[PDB]
């Protein structure tokens, strides 16, 4: 091997919250060397060696007096000497104070390979392990950053204010590289998507259109083709000494009074799959590496926040420190952890401010609301149940378990589950109820690309490829183009219109962002709730039955306070409320009313 | 009425914790009288007069200097004078400190009408509204206290240490009087069961056999034929002015940050059914009445605790005071609330010691563990699921939500749900798993009469009559008789023998009463857990599959610590533990090992 092959992070910033910076330097016999530097405000701590002669960790303390600039780090040993020009950048104005995504936002989720192919020429890149195959469900289809940039106006036009793409970091695998969840280089965009600079441009172009950029970060694991695997930095870098030992996924084991250490360790150290080596985050070098890398992306790419994969599969103590570090840099940031459980207590455990039985503490601002999504999908699909919506109501009543339920991400769907329209049984009227719910709950809504034109999938079991079909219009030659509206059916277009109507309306509804919620127990699969404050009331009523239903309004008087009627935002019709609310079969109304004193 | 028709409570005790005693006096124009008395230590408080001429509430303060004895309360008015000789009983030594049922106990549950007809002559009682009909599923079959007493040896012989009969208080209804849940006289045993004195004798006879007696109390409602209903003590004694307004059962509404007052009021004030007038517990006279009545039963009948029906259907503030009052009198008592929800947070809300988001405080020691019973019934029934036992494991992991999870009552079944054997799909092997689970969990186990001989029922929905078939041997002429063994199949006898073996064994296993629990995440519907302390380990392993399973024992070494083998208590077979645990199809083993160092 040659010179310095990797320097990570490759540059940094003056004026960060945490003064320490740990450089991970890789190259043949770099560990046999001694580093030296001279720059006011930067102090070189002095080596703690690792047995591997091919890695050197350099500990810097960057004082508040250190100014933007650059300086040489010089490595000397065995009659030779190596050099790296290290840059400390100036931070953009307002960087530390950046506002993360919140209740007023709506997030549009894409898989960058499956959204838009702006440049067919990067579909394959010389030297990489996988060839593109649009006809393979698990293959690379060729979506890229150029295609995403091309369609930012579309996403903004739909009413979305944040973009969350699944990971774009290099995944140089021989197969299943497209999904991004097995990083082979945490400091590089996969060249098939574009360059590091292209990703920065994506952020800047999104910001021009009023949209934030949320990065999808994996912390627990990497891909087996990561360059580390060819020469392990330390013998304990990867859990189980770099050998495949599978997790059995006992997620409660990390938060269970009756847990076996075997099960907790298996959850946090066990390999997700054979092709995903598990990072030993109990090694402080690994912890520092991940914390610094994610900060580096936030700072470099001007992100509004993060979505954190496989949340509890990382070491718990590491997550405590990681969340503390990120949030100390960016106190107004949001980060949404993916803790995939339908049990509210299991999700709620991880949110900042939670008083946990075991004293577990976290600075994680948000989690994905799998419990509530599961409840609504059940309600809308099990149409033979007398009162399926009761599950939604009862799940929501558990919100007190969360320190900040209003900061949780509620979603129509995502790349891991059945398509929203399919989960609703291809029932457009019931799908409308799901959409209304998503846009009116005291949550941060997230929507999955393609759902706005009722893309379908298999509903039973798990079928990842079926959830990730190419967006129509993302590829040259497509017969239908959802970006332009060309070739959409009337129902598809009606869906897209409704999404655009509701999401744009929602942006302008402070009562949804921070108003109160009062809901009523569902009765025979009818459900009424209100968002309210002194300025506005929004009354949602849904009739989840294939028959008309009539609801006496006396029941709702603490919210209605004698309102004789209101205008339904959906239909534009005036709806009577004096003595009863008459719902047509499978209907939902969104009645807008004056404030509640 | 004839002078004083009802005096309630009819007598009291010297030396109670709460000095106050409120007498509810009933009779024609008694409300027009004025009470007077002269007895050392007893003070008459100045009157508070309700507009109903047929009732008088008399407030006494019984100071600690009041001795046991009697004194006349004289009621003077309109030139007439009525007397009542009031008695203060001496309390039994150790009364206040009585030990309530706890984790070392096992509760046997009966319905008195359905267990044993010791006296056919009381099946009908002249004057009563219902005639017995043994062939009618919802009729009175004639079981009584004499029959229960006749068979205490049998219950004690099975290994049970507490008897819980469903209510024996008067239910003088035209139809469905048998079940006891619609009281028509809170101070009287239904004469078809026997007298008040017979109930005291049931308690004393049970005690002679090492068994406590747990009374089933209804607080929220009475029956429509209660004598109150003919002449309402106050206009607000019954919720909704004594007229039927149904509850819609929105149980979470009393513990939901988004609750409507309409829903929460409807839950606690709404009538359970038309035949069950709802008590207005916000009226302090109603509150005092119930508190005193239940204390009266505890003191009079020498009870070891209570089972409290329809728990959250009572007023929340009333419940705080009721539980406070009862626990003040009897600090070591146990009372188990029936809060029928399969959601851990909903049940846990009510247990003494819980820190609730809304500051709600309760003194209730115990609740019925519907969530865990539901989880195990799901695991045993969902035979098409690869790992249904995962529900049990995850539910258990939520025990940190309860202040005192070991004090919760775990049950094989009860009078409101499908028969335990039917719940296991009539699979003897799965039934054994449920039984072992019940007898080894950190819980107070409760068992439903008839389950020890594998009685069956319908499985779906609610079918009360199906769960409540006459105990075989309870009636003269029965051709299957569980008391003698006559007519039982080999399998039914084996069930009975196993109940006896495990219950009696449990009695002598402190490690089950107060030991730790460590469980392991179930894998492919195999599950291993341990009860352990310095003295003993008890390993439970179950294979919920119709194929053999081989579990490497490395996994369990934090509990096994190299144990080469053990003896299965159940089969009495030796079980290898050195390298692998071989489980036969549908097996459960229970292995005793010495305590860990
Ligand atoms: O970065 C890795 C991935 O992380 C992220 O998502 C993961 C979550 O963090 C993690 O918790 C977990 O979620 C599970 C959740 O916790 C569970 O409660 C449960 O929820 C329900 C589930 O959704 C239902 O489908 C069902 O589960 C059963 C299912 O019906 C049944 O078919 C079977 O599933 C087995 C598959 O059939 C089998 O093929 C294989 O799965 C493969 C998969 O086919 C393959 O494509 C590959 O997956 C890739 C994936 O495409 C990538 O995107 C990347 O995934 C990341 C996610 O995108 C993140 O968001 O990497 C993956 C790994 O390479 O590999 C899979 C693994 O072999 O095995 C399956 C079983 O082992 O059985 C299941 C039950 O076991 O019912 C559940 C109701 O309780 O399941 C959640 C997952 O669906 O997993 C997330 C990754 O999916
Ligand atoms: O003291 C009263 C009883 O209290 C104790 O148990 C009750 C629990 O505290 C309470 O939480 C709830 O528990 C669960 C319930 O058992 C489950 O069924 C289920 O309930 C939901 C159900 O799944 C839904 O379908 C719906 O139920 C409605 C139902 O669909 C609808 O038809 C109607 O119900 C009527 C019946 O269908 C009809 O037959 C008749 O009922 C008769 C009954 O057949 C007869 O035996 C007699 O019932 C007695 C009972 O036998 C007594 O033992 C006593 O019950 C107490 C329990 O034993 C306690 O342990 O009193 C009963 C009389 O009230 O008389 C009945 C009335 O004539 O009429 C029914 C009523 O119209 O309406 C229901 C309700 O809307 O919603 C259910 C709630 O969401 O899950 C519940 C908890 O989640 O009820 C327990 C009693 O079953
Ligand atoms: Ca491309
Ligand atoms: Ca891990
Ligand atoms: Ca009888
Ligand atoms: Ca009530």
């Amino acid at each position: 091997p040659t010179a310095i092959e990797h320097m990570e992070p490759p540059f940094w910033w003056a004026g960060m919250q945490h003064k320490g910076l740990q450089l991970m330097v890789h190259g043949r016999d770099i560990g046999r060397m001694e580093a030296a530097l001279d720059y006011p405000g930067v102090r070189l701590v002095s080596p703690t060696r690792v047995p591997n002669a091919n890695y050197l960790f350099v500990d810097l303390e960057i004082g508040p007096e250190a100014q933007p600039g650059s300086f040489d780090i010089v490595f000397k040993g065995d009659g030779r000497s190596e050099r790296y020009r290290y840059r400390l950048l100036a931070r953009e104005q307002g960087s530390a104070q950046r506002q993360g995504f919140g209740p007023g936002d709506a997030i549009y989720q894409i898989m960058p390979d499956r959204f838009a192919n702006g440049d067919p020429s990067n579909d394959n890149v010389a030297g990489m392990r996988e060839q593109a195959d649009r006809r393979h469900g698990g293959g690379r289809h060729g979506g890229d950053i150029r295609g995403t940039i091309d369609h930012l106006d579309y996403i903004a036009g739909l009413g979305f204010t944040q973009l969350w793409p699944t990971p774009l970091v290099e995944n140089d695998a021989a197969a299943y590289s497209y999904h991004g969840y097995a990083a082979t280089d945490h400091y590089r965009i996969d060249p098939r998507y574009g360059s590091n600079e292209d990703f920065v441009r994506l952020s800047t172009e999104a910001r021009k259109r009023g949209m934030g950029l949320i990065q999808d970060v994996v912390l627990s694991h990497i891909g087996k083709h990561h360059w580390w695997m060819k020469d392990l930095p330390t013998p304990d870098w990867i859990n189980y000494g770099g050998k495949f030992v599978p997790t059995q996924h006992h997620r409660v084991a990390v938060q269970d009074p009756y847990a076996a250490q075997a099960d907790s360790e298996n959850f946090t150290k066990g390999w997700f799959v054979e092709g995903m080596p598990d990072l030993n985050q109990t090694n402080p070098l690994v912890a520092n590496y991940l914390i610094q890398n994610n900060i580096w992306w936030i700072e470099y790419a001007g992100l509004s926040g993060l979505r954190i994969d496989t949340y509890g599969y990382s070491d718990g103590a590491f997550l405590t420190e990681y969340t503390r570090r990120l949030m100390a840099e960016y106190p107004r940031l949001n980060m949404v952890g993916q803790e995939w459980s339908t049990r509210v207590p299991v999700v709620a455990r991880w949110q900042r401010g939670k008083a946990n039985f075991d004293g577990y503490t976290s600075h994680l601002p948000s989690l994905m609301d799998f419990p509530l999504v599961d409840a609504m999908r059940n309600a809308l699909s099990k149409t033979g149940e007398e009162n399926g919506l009761n599950e939604v109501y009862e799940t929501l009543s558990l919100d007190y378990l969360y320190p900040e339920p209003q900061n949780l991400v509620l979603f129509g769907g995502n790349h891991d589950m059945a398509r929203m329209f399919s989960a609703a049984g291809e029932d457009f009227d019931r799908w409308r109820m799901n959409l209304v719910f998503l846009m009116t709950m005291p949550r941060i809504p997230q929507f999955y690309s393609g759902d706005e034109i009722l893309m379908t999938s298999t509903v039973k079991g798990r079928d990842d490829a079926s959830y990730r079909r190419d967006f129509p219009g993302g590829w040259a030659g497509d017969k239908a183009n959802a970006f332009s509206g060309a070739g959409l059916t009337s129902q598809q277009r009606a869906a897209q219109d409704l999404v655009r109507k509701l999401a744009n309306w929602r942006k302008n509804q402070p009562v949804i962002h921070n108003g109160r919620l009062m809901h009523f127990g569902p009765e025979e699969n009818t459900w009424v709730y209100f968002r309210y404050n002194k300025d506005k009331r929004i009354m949602v009523a849904m009739n989840n039955n294939d028959k008309p239903m009539t609801l006496p309004t006396a029941r709702f008087q603490e919210m209605l306070k004698g309102a004789p009627s209101g205008v339904d935002f959906l239909s534009g019709k005036t709806v009577g409320l004096g003595r009863e609310l008459r719902l047509a079969p499978k209907s939902v109304v969104v009645i807008e009313l004056p404030g509640l004193p």
